[PDB]
């Protein structure tokens, strides 16, 4: 029965102190995960034109930059390997190569910064000649269960490299359970599985496909037989329920700001650790506008606060370092 | 319901276009689209807006030309924003209720020429104040609530008199929806709808609009951190007589859309603001994102529970939907 | 606290534009599934007096008519074979004959129109001399588990013919799970199962039994030991929960408009892909009245909009072509 | 969601600090903290309080000195409690609305010297009555509801006149929130917040506060047994116009905090009272518990759903948070 | 629509009789469980300075004191053994010694007071040289499944001694199910399992670690890799759901008053028998203040009533005897 | 929570008395009990009631004697029902508001002699009308709603004047709770509680009460078939100002108790009526049921969610609870 003018919702807005007292959500560095593009070789740094301010880094250069990310208190990195073209194959075998970029990077980081979380990507897209997330059948369809067998080997390779978290981004049915079963049978009892549970067939990924180098491979291909239809919301709840049942320790929605309603429903429905990925296209859009002088740089912390408000526990964001820097002040 | 792999494989419905179509939960249609327009003072004039690539400010005659195409595409309504000449701004904002102000003129012209097209006028003082704030300022520089409302009510009445089917208070004063509703009923404007901007945030995403209309607000616009508060905003506005309620900005607040729809089951609108437009269009023009993101962003609003979307993409989208 | 005259619910009704903006549901062609009665032979077309405007078609004639249904954007057909009397048996073996009408029709359509969805009917009613949905015991009771064995063979035959969806309409307990288990073990991983979950023992089916030719066989028989009591609503939720658990990809209520409350409860409770069948008797009633001049032809789109409003994702309707034609304008 | 060991091992997230940090559901920040202060009548005076180790009563000048450190640490607000000289107590409690009473003086001094610091004044008669009860007594010794409210309204207005941004009625009279709100609106104090002590229990945990301010209540304060009743208290106070609602005591009533937050989704505060403070500080000083319990107790309030916490630990906590 | 002055919530508060009629919760002796620290040897009584008024008792002295606890109607005791330093080991074997303090005490009490409930503690902390709750790996981490094997042997030893309830306080994943499986396979069909489901990594346990003598062993060690983060609430619901599924007969939150919100959520969500432990630090805080004259002795019954109000069925409290004495008046 | 045999055996908690006690969800205490009394007009008089074995009508002096034992047993309150002499009945029911009527006399006597004992008076015209209906009849023999309320308000005021702490309108007129509340507030009886008989059914279980007090109602009392309707009854009575709400009869309506408690979370009472009493006591006296059914029936009310129970078994139960 709250009614004007007895209730004037502006009164708590009148002064900073009161806005602060009633403020419902804050972003902190504990919320931030920095995705990073990792090159083969030594002394390599490459600018990504469709992600201004983000560079692909060789492992030695990654280790250097990580000193500052650690000093800033960023909890974890999410690694994405930029696989050399010649190491792409129909069988995606590079995915489980102990000498692959992801596995070498993991080992290096785990030794140099033992408290830093490493989240590896479980997916065949960086490894396939066609750029799809799994292995194709003779009709060009991404086979579910055959792909899982490769994903499982990948995941085990990561666990062997020391990754504390593996994050299946492939959208095969059942892969969370298969990976978990494998990790448990192998003794990797504490390796976390951060499921990409509600990952949509989105247009917002374009820049990442450029950054990881799968854009050329995929071409005009689409992922609608596995990634989710943008139109669907209830379906996301079913996706997440399965992944929880299958043993996921964290569940993720991707992309991010275009899907904040999904973040809210998922958090509300399951009350489980919920993550969101602020994808390459989101980062690019924001950067492009800030660089043009169309949006103030305050939009970065507004965008990230939105995720907290919607119910995410953690955010994968290419803004993680700038945000951590702003928070540190 | 104990759904478990492999008895349940959620990919099966995704296998084919036909089954994707059958199960698709939401669709965007032209019926969902409302186009905001920036309206100039002369004749035979258009102006480009540096921070909104592709959007033109339009004099009324130009508006009427373009509206023929908008109506033909089935866009149901426009939301008008006047670009007030500097010389007509004042501390009292009286131009807001001038019967020959741009908004009022534009409205009468449109109502006569396209009687089926909905016209949503903006009730707010920000295009009219020397200072660009949304209400009348006190000596400390604070936006005065109830004094501002008196101006707003006069504005809204002038819009009604001009023929506006919908007035949309975007000012975020407390209690303004009720005051406006009371004045419209008392004047006999029994069917003029009020589209409340109920949960309007103190956002950085509005920068380009200020460039567009030619016009610090944390004492009235909402803290981006706050979600529960939006439900209290909305509840008051429904009780006060709003016919529709709106969340602004849009994409950055899709969670609020969903909560608002779910809690009240009332006609719910969302504003895809100038900065959302600009970042999308900038990225598409830079070749960084595909054109397809336009419809993906609009489908998100529908999925989140919006009934209608105020969007600078309305004509592009309507075109895409007609193909 | 909404109260007159502050709140006048007529204001949004005042003008078309505002009614359009606030309109809660729309029907689109993406919602439509056309059931079709399929004859043996060549060059055969037969009018059904109790379903005015609907014809039984031989496969060649079906293929011709399907060009227009495809051009209209109708997503799928649901096939119902008109089995020759001489091919009815106690064992219902025709149900799994690779040369049966349903299996031949499926193969023909899958080749001619590869994007068109084909939903086959899994049920023994077109195949039994007695017109019941399963195999009878020596007391005249429809045996549950023995019937499932035949249903399973049927379903596999359909999958082998290329059907993208099989739709068990039999109301045996457990058949969704048994069919799913069979499809999975045989490698038909992506064959959808559209369960008739809440199918009631209704009087509204009379015309269909005429159209498929099971009316004579069933006679005065009833299906109350398997189809649901019209009086029961909570029971429908239990029926649907089982079918979801058993692996259904879609769940259906039948009949349709007489059961819209069930559609609403099912959608609300499970948030799963929900379908509704506007049965023969519903079509006949409406057609009869329109032909008499008692109801305007606008009732067709009103009837279909009701299903959307009640929460159905898709509608099996003999009006699918007229509706698609009206929508296309 | 059918989570089952060993597919689900809830220890995995606990394995490492980084994953503990990622999933941690609540954090305390300085923004959550409100420091209650006991304010004396002279100059250059502090007094120690036997039952609140480490808390000093402060004359206004001393308050202003300490407030520089409080503001520097980012504490958003103070809640003032005057220590009335015995000679100013009376049966009518008139000192409550004296414009040169301690609270009023302290407020004007603070508002001038630290304009951004929030000042929460106490609306209650207990520091002012010869008898120490929270309202005016009838011949049977019963606290009179509506008579007491009239005094309270005059008090609240005097605080508003002194510049208080928030008045916090702690009296537990029925209907006082509405009466105060009505009087503030009618006087033009449109933005003075009211922080209702909505669910305030008849508790043994207040003993040390009475020692601190220098001041049997089961006919107005709530029965500790009752939970549902708290929701009815809160609902009335929201309807009456409260901007914030409070549960007191705190830790012993964390269930009430949670229910109150969950039911109303409104700005919810909690008072970690003098006895909670004393038992913690006594135990820490006795070496029986680690200092870490301070932040653990404060994190509990956040977890339970409180937006802000009135706590004598606010400065210690703010210090810990700044390291 | 309740509004002043039609509704004045003070009216039921006006008189004792009406406060009594509407009083929502009462504490009774049926709610009380007394934890007790048990020494080896004969004729031993030891005061605990950080728990004023509580003594560690040898078994003969326990039996004497139990006469009064039984006369007061206290339903159950929770036993905590003060293990001799020399009987601590890396393998925690003393935990399952049939001649251990807990097992001897159980047997003695079960014979002397057959109606008195005995709740034994299942945990390795009193038995390990390092004071952690399980067995450590070579990185110093408490191994989950190896620890469960020892916990299981412990639990079986208690059941063999006659304990009616075993209470696992160890916070290993899955231990409820493993213990239950063991009890059932051994024929201990009616031995209750009182799970410590939501046991937090708290500072409030200090005095107990002194009383049981594990303080020296643990040193500065922490239990954050198994006990719950104080910040987390939703996580508690997941913890309890697992333990119910695994067969717990009662579920517990620990500590107590600092976690009353958890008690409320757990009771509300599961409607199962819910217990709360008013830990050593809570008892000490209260006692310290009462002894200083800072709080009246009425705080004891206020503190206990809080637990009832929050939804607990039973309370483990070192105040159980004083409270029972006050209630008996 | 996937509890399944044999991991879950619900018998384990049942194995032993101690664990049965630990998990027992509800307990009856003396605090739950309210004893209804039938009060006669002379002196040194008691009468037995044929259809209520063991219950006596008591003159006031006898009431006072017995009340010493009731108070000693801790019974919190009595509910008085006067046995009006035939000569004082009338079509206007004026005896209802006679200051020297039985109820009023009994109340003053009790309030003086046992000031802590709660006195609940009956507001209803049925003991006062020549015809025994609960209100004033029109020419068609219909119980007039608003006319009856005027009498009821005068009655209630007379009870307040006599010292009653609680008035309990049992008449089932629409809107009477509000009318009574308004009149009590307007007269200054600010703390007189109103215990609404909110969901009072047109039941066959009342037969023996009519024998007891010496006093067709389907146009005002509720249809036993109806459950949802009870929630609407209760909601109105809370909004109207009831302090407590009651369901009558009791056992035959335990579902209503539970729904009422669950929906409103307000102080909820239940009447174990004369016919419930009689069938139990008759069966116990016939040797067909054990005495234990008394406490089992009372525990049911607590389990169903009642805060207090009006019961002719209150003294027996209190005695059993004291052993
Ligand atoms: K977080
Ligand atoms: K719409
Ligand atoms: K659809
Ligand atoms: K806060
Ligand atoms: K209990
Ligand atoms: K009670
Ligand atoms: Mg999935
Ligand atoms: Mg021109
Ligand atoms: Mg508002
Ligand atoms: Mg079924
Ligand atoms: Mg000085
Ligand atoms: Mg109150
Ligand atoms: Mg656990
Ligand atoms: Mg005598
Ligand atoms: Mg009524
Ligand atoms: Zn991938
Ligand atoms: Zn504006
Ligand atoms: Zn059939
Ligand atoms: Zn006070
Ligand atoms: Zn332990
Ligand atoms: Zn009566």
């Amino acid at each position: 029965n709250r009614a004007y003018p007895y209730t004037r919702l502006r009164r708590n807005r009148r002064d900073d102190f009161s806005r602060r007292l009633v403020r419902e959500n804050v972003l902190t560095v504990d919320d931030l995960i920095l995705p990073v593009f990792v090159l083969d070789g030594v002394n390599q740094r490459e600018s990504i034109p469709s992600m201004p301010g983000v560079e692909r880094l060789s492992i030695d250069q990654l280790l250097i930059e990580a000193e500052e990310w650690v000093a800033l208190g960023i909890p974890a990195l999410a690694l994405f390997p930029v696989t050399p073209v010649e190491k792409k194959s129909l069988d995606a075998a590079e995915a489980y190569n102990p000498e692959g970029i992801a596995q070498r990077a993991t080992r290096a980081l785990r030794e140099r910064f033992p408290e830093l979380g490493i989240i590896t990507d479980v997916c065949l897209c960086p490894f396939t000649t066609h750029g799809q997330d799994g292995i194709l059948d003779d009709d060009g369809y991404v086979l579910n269960d055959v792909s899982i067998d490769v994903l499982v080997r990948q995941a085990l390779s990561h666990a062997e490299a020391g990754a504390q978290v593996v994050a299946p981004s492939d959208m095969m049915d059942g892969r969370i359970g298969a990976i978990r079963e494998a990790l448990e049978s192998a003794g990797h009892t504490n390796v976390r599985v951060m499921a990409y549970s509600a990952k949509y067939a989105s247009a917002y990924y374009g820049p990442f496909r450029d950054a990881v180098g799968s854009a050329s491979n995929l071409g005009k291909g689409n992922k609608a037989t596995y990634q989710m239809d943008p139109a669907n919301s209830d379906e996301a709840l079913h996706e997440v329920a399965a992944d929880l049942a299958e043993g996921a320790d964290m569940v993720m929605v991707k992309p991010g700001m275009p899907y904040l309603d999904i973040v809210r429903r998922v958090k509300d429905e399951f009350r489980a650790p919920t993550f969101v990925y602020q994808v390459s296209g989101e980062y690019a859009m924001h950067m492009g506008a800030i660089q043009n002088g169309w949006l103030a740089e305050s939009v970065i912390l507004e965008s990230l606060t939105a995720f907290k408000r919607a119910g995410a526990d953690g955010i994968l964001t290419y803004f993680a370092k700038q945000a951590a820097e702003q928070l540190r002040r």
